[PDB]
């Protein structure tokens, strides 16, 4: 079917939680075994979210290599991504040497360092010019240059160096700060305000590495960006435009990275999103 009009018809019928099970039973199983390791325990921060052996990231380390990081490679649409959890404490150096060594431009962050009274990722990047920050254990050092902040999202200008060669890159940092504590948004407009700022920078671009986009698991809200992403370019990209289908787009996502949607409420809020955006693109 369509998607605006599967779309009414699944609101009218309120089958939302059953079409998610229904992704949630065909999706991909495929082996998490490095994530398993006991040495590994403190590098993951949720034990129900791991990376496949066959899609992980690797470190660029002999002594070891593990991230709970995935690529997302979408060979229709020609975009990769790549996936994480927000940092931990012990992680925000393999972070940042992940994004050297993989050559990306921009770092997409959904999440707010404090939710819900709690914490979500720890504090990665500096928020001072003149305080910048080191990580010993990878020899990368990070600094601050400028900071432009917006209603519903922060754009960083960040330098990283490595300290090892001297050589230095602009890193691009899109913060969007208001995705609520519970719930979606109710309308989609300033999430698809802030995907059209990222593409404008040139991040998610073939003449860089993949963007690195996190949440706290980074699996939910992060999914969200991707598949709407993804589904817009197909629209583009295609004859017929109302042959793109969502639930077909999300289980081939779900090959590369498990879990992507956490809930009902978060399909059906994508759905809104790519309704919306195909509207703007054109006409
Ligand atoms: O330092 C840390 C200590 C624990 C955790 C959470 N580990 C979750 C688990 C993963 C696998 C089994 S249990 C993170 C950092």
């Amino acid at each position: 079917m369509e998607m605006e009009k599967e779309f009414e018809q699944i609101d009218k019928s309120g089958s939302w939680a059953a079409i998610y099970q229904d992704i949630r039973h065909e999706a991909s199983d495929f082996p998490s075994r490095v994530a398993k390791l006991p040495k590994n325990k403190n590098r993951n921060r949720y034990r129900d979210v791991s990376p496949f052996d066959h899609s992980r990231i690797k470190l660029h380390q002999e002594d070891n290599d593990y991230i709970n990081a995935s690529l997302i490679k979408m060979e229709e649409a020609q975009r990769s991504y790549i996936l994480t959890q927000g940092p931990l404490p012990n992680t925000v150096g393999h972070f940042w040497e992940m994004v050297w060594e993989q050559k990306s431009r921009g770092v997409v962050m959904l999440n707010r360092v404090m939710e819900k009274g709690s914490l979500k990722c720890a504090q990665y990047w500096p928020q001072k010019e003149e305080k910048e920050m080191i990580f010993e254990d990878t020899n990368l050092k990070l600094t601050l240059i400028s900071e432009d902040i917006k209603s519903y999202y922060t754009v960083r200008q960040l330098e990283l160096e490595n300290l090892t060669t001297q050589e230095t890159r602009e890193i691009l940092h899109f913060h969007y700060t208001t995705w609520p504590d519970f719930g979606v948004p109710e309308s989609p407009a300033s999430f698809l305000n802030f995907l059209f700022k990222v593409r404008e920078s040139g991040s998610l671009s073939p003449e860089h590495g993949p963007v690195v986009v996190h949440c706290s698991a980074g699996i939910g809200r992060s999914g969200t960006f991707c598949l709407a992403d993804t589904c817009l370019l197909l629209m583009d990209k295609r004859k017929d435009p109302s042959s793109v289908d969502i639930k077909k787009v999300l289980l081939e996502m779900r090959k590369f990275r498990m879990g992507l949607i956490q809930t009902a409420d978060q399909l059906r809020f994508s759905y809104l999103a790519v309704i919306e955006g195909a509207k703007f693109i054109m006409g």
